[PDB]
């Protein structure tokens, strides 16, 4: 896979890891819709809003399978550790007008 999943469950915003690269979700948007990171980095999405959101990568992007992340409640978080250079587009499953990308290089 081009990413590993530290936790299949969301977890509390306060539990975000030192060194994680944070993307806030607020105002029905990924607040950093184009993020550039290094191989080995952990990206953590944190939902800052009442409405639930996830991150969803279709099949062939992070590996063979689609990665449909868990729904994050307000002040919940979810991480992916990127292990290979590339450009990885994602969207929010319930809100597909929410689009983002992670560029690993
Ligand atoms: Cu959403």
């Amino acid at each position: 896979d081009k990413a590993t999943i530290p936790s299949e469950s969301p977890f509390a915003a306060a539990e975000v890891a030192d060194g994680a690269i944070v993307v806030d979700i607020a105002k029905m948007k990924y607040e950093t819709p184009e993020l550039h990171v290094k191989v080995g980095d952990t990206v953590t999405w944190i939902n800052r809003e009442a409405m639930g959101h996830n991150v969803h990568f279709v099949a062939g992007v992070l590996g063979e399978a689609a990665l449909k992340g868990p729904m994050m409640k307000k002040e919940q978080a979810y991480s992916l550790t990127f292990t290979e250079a590339g450009t990885y587009d994602y969207h929010c499953t319930p809100h597909p007008f929410m689009r983002g990308k992670v560029v690993v290089e």
